[PDB]
RNA sequence: CGUCGUCAGCUCGUGCCGUGAGGUGUUGGGUUAAGUCCCGCAACGAGCGCAACCCCCGCCGUUAGUUGCCAGCGGUUCGG
């Protein structure tokens, strides 16, 4: 909530190509063939976006975090592992929202296998199943790591790159789900309901935005939490 | 009942794409006897198939000696 001047490394967009003309309103200028985001409109939209986040958080709503860009996976896997908003980390499975019932059946199988590895029934039905179900539970935890928390459809989604995660955006639009996204120059701003015009490639931009967002979430429900242990993920 | 053919296939549920017949999944890369499995993927699962569970032959044991052996000894018309 105090990220006015601390925006170090967010204004750097993508190159001259691979952009989207609809983003021109959020662009300041072009330095050395690289689009640079307008600093003013960034906080201009941040006001409205963080205000919507605070409103939805103090109401007890759930926000799905979607990150697959390989530069925000390790960040989302813990910023959502904070206050219980679920997340999608490895890859976004087609139908996680429009076919939510079938994915919830997969989650039922996940907790079923977790219960079988808690009961003494691990030894019966010998080692063949003890390896098959082991690998099955392994991949179910790999893909449904954060998704297992969604009991019903979420009240909003948070995307790190709406171009890389366009399928999730489309599925949210189909179900009238508000779409919060950290957009860059390579994305269509019209599809995003609450835009955050920043950088999606750098690690510091994602860490800053998501840390401040989860901090605002916990602040909307009281009990301000310590600074997130995501700085060590700079490496 | 024969046959394609023990061939590796044929479909469904939900989602998604297309005005629609339909497509996706079942395509792809690796792999196997196999739609076998792995990885990837707007798909996620499932059914009938594949394989497995059944029978026979291969090694060993337990249980039991009207089948078997001077394995072990005695008798022997010396033929367990
Ligand atoms: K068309
Ligand atoms: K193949
Ligand atoms: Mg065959
Ligand atoms: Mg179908
Ligand atoms: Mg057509
Ligand atoms: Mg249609
Ligand atoms: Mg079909
Ligand atoms: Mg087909
Ligand atoms: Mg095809
Ligand atoms: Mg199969
Ligand atoms: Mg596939
Ligand atoms: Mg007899
Ligand atoms: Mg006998």
């Amino acid at each position: 909530t105090v990220k006015e001047l601390l925006e170090a490394g967010v204004h750097f967009g993508h190159e001259r190509k691979r952009w989207n003309p609809k983003f021109a309103r959020y662009i300041y200028a072009e330095r050395n063939g690289i689009h640079i985001i307008d600093l003013q409109k960034t906080m201009e939209e941040l006001e409205r976006t963080f205000r919507f986040i605070e409103d939805l958080a103090m109401r007890g709503g759930t926000i799905l975090f979607v990150g697959t860009k390989k530069q925000a996976q390790d960040i989302v896997r813990m910023e959502a592992e904070r206050a219980g908003m679920p997340y999608v980390n490895q890859r976004w499975l087609g139908g996680m929202l429009t076919n939510f019932k079938t994915i919830s059946q997969r989650v039922h199988r996940l907790e079923e296998l977790e219960a079988l590895f808690a009961s003494p029934e691990i030894e019966e039905r010998p080692k063949k199943e003890q390896v098959r179900l082991k690998h099955e539970l392994e991949r179910l935890q790999k893909y449904l790591s954060g998704f297992r928390l969604l009991k019903r459809l979420p009240d909003a989604i948070f995307v790190v790159d709406p171009t890389k995660e366009a399928i999730a955006v489309r599925e949210a639009r189909k179900l009238f789900i508000p779409v919060i996204a950290l957009a860059d120059t390579d994305s269509d701003p019209d599809l995003v309901d609450y835009i955050i015009p920043g950088n999606d490639d750098a690690i510091r931009s994602i860490q800053l935005i998501l840390s401040r967002a989860v901090d605002l979430i916990i602040q909307a429900r009281g009990g301000v939490v310590e600074p997130s242990p995501s700085y060590a993920l700079v490496q």
